[PDB]
């Protein structure tokens, strides 16, 4: 039976660009989806941007627009960035939704009936050296307007009443939970700092001025961003069940749920997913995810993302330039396993693309092609010119179908391009192009590009989660059904092809220049 796989990523703020760092995460993400989807599993993939805090009321304020003007054109901005970036969600919410309101007002209210949350006033005081209000830790709270010393009159001590979710109610399940396999051992050890010191009470209200959700009961309280964040994860999957009949909502968040869940994030939020997030599941009765996939950060030329050297690109920059799969390769080429950053070397960016993609997989199939169909009308003739060369592609599939399945897409291009280059250097030993030239061995050409185009349909099937829209092209070319991931296991042979689609140019540098230029401020 097929596997009911929900996945999401972290949800982008509401208050800025997608910037080229930020794609990685969403690229591994929709990569992974489509590999799944090929596998013939009901993988489902949904996002949201994340609407509420001082975040938004910055940007909100700094620009002269409401807080609802200034999100409703940032999820526009945003969802067209991802999806001309072909990261396809099967649907891209809002924390501000009125899903996102009932169900963090439904999980609040159930888990203080439960008596997990708790009530206690919190003391700011003015520190006269550092010239500010701090908190009564036992930092400051986020400013939501732009903006000391000791007067007259004013204040030196604020006070206020908060709201508290009794996280070390859950300590005990935690500390199980977290070395269950949900987190990779780095992650676990690394987030087990929180649990060696002793969790504590989490501190879930803010105060008005706050663009969020209300909290029930408390008049002039409001939830904090990162309480009502995660719950966006259900609140988008719940606004797509509404749309789709074949997904039910308890089918995959009951305590009970046969399906897996799976949390794509960057190492700086694995706290709310690792600790508060799974404890609110529980405590609210829903099932805890199956895993968090955990991602390192992206580095340009070596060295951190810098606005001033124009390596701070975002996603649209890009977009204005270059071809999205060039970065969709190179990411899937470096992308593993790991927790590790990912560097974005310019100069090996051009050189590794071009190579691999349009010299290894792309020359391949148009150098065939015009054999076939200027001598063949474009029927592809079945032959069996190199049988050991094929039994290598069905032999490595379900290699690089694991290496897909736990996010090793490092070593998956690998294999993949060890296939491309030795059915590239067979079909240059064959020298169609001197085979059509000399008389009578015309058979001999029709067998050998046979196989030529047999084996670019089976690259592009390995490579179709990284390049869908090349995929999409070679369908076209080929004169097939979608390809499943199955359908390696299956040739063309005397079979009608259409004339040859263009599948991707080389990238030129002088393109990645300008995009580097027009990103310099
Ligand atoms: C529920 S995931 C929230 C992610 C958060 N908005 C961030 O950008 O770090």
């Amino acid at each position: 039976e097929p596997r009911k796989i929900l996945v999401t990523s972290a949800l982008p703020y509401a208050n800025g660009s997608i910037h080229l760092g930020h794609m990685l995460e969403y690229i591994q993400t929709d990569m992974w989806v489509r590999f799944q989807k090929m596998r013939g599993n009901q993988a489902v993939y949904v996002c949201a941007d994340d609407a509420h805090g001082s975040a938004i009321m910055l940007r909100a304020e700094r620009e002269g627009i409401t807080s609802e003007q200034l999100i409703d054109a940032v999820r526009a901005e945003h969802m067209g960035d991802f999806a001309d970036f072909l990261v396809d969600f099967d649907n891209y919410h809002s924390t501000h939704s009125e899903e996102n309101r009932e169900l963090s007002s439904a999980i609040y209210l159930k888990l203080r009936d439960a008596g997990h949350i708790d009530t206690r006033p919190v003391t700011q005081y003015f520190d006269p050296e550092k010239q500010m209000f701090l908190a009564d830790r036992f930092a400051t709270y986020a400013p939501t307007e732009l903006k000391s010393a000791i007067s007259g009159a004013t204040p030196v001590l604020k006070e206020s009443l908060h709201y508290f979710f009794k996280l070390p109610d859950f300590e005990a399940m935690l500390k199980q939970w977290t070395r269950s396999g949900a987190l990779q051992e780095s992650v676990a050890n690394k987030l087990a700092e929180w649990l060696d010191s002793g969790l504590q009470q989490w501190d879930i209200s803010r105060d008005a001025p706050y663009f969020g959700f209300e909290i029930p009961d408390a008049p002039g309280k409001y939830f904090y961003v990162w309480l009502d964040a995660p719950i966006g994860y259900m609140a988008s999957f719940k606004n797509l069940c509404a749309r789709r009949p074949e997904l039910d909502f308890d089918a995959f968040w009951g305590k009970d749920s046969g399906a897996e869940l799976y949390h794509f994030i960057g190492k700086d939020i694995v706290n709310f997913h690792a600790l508060f997030w799974p404890a609110m599941l529980e405590g609210a009765g829903y099932r805890k995810p199956t895993a968090l996939n955990v991602h390192g950060y992206l580095t340009v030329n070596g060295q951190k993302m810098s606005k001033s050297r124009g390596t701070f690109v975002k996603a649209r920059t890009y977009l204005d330039h270059l071809d999205p799969e060039y970065l969709r390769y190179y990411y899937a080429s470096k992308l593993g396993r790991g927790v590790e950053d990912l560097d974005l070397n310019l100069e090996d960016f051009v050189q590794k693309v071009n190579s691999d993609l349009v010299g290894k997989v792309v020359n391949i199939a148009s150098r065939c092609a015009g054999f076939i169909h200027k001598g063949n009308a474009g029927v592809l003739v079945g032959a069996d010119p190199a049988p050991e060369l094929l039994a290598a592609f069905r032999e490595a599939a379900p290699g690089i179908a694991e290496a897909y399945e736990a996010r090793d897409f490092n070593r998956a291009m690998r294999e993949i391009m060890a296939l491309a280059d030795r059915a590239n250097a067979w079909i240059a030993e064959q020298a169609p192009w001197a085979l059509a030239k000399q008389e009578g061995q015309q058979d001999k050409v029709q067998a050998v590009c046979g196989l030529g185009i047999n084996l670019f349909r089976q690259l592009v099937i390995f490579l179709k989660p990284v390049l869908p829209k090349l995929a999409a092209a070679a369908e076209a070319f080929l004169n097939v059904a979608p390809l499943t991931w199955a359908d390696h296991q299956t040739l063309l042979a005397n079979h009608q092809l259409n004339p040859f689609q263009p599948l991707m140019t080389r990238i030129e540098p002088a393109k990645v220049e300008a995009m580097i230029e027009a990103s310099k401020e």
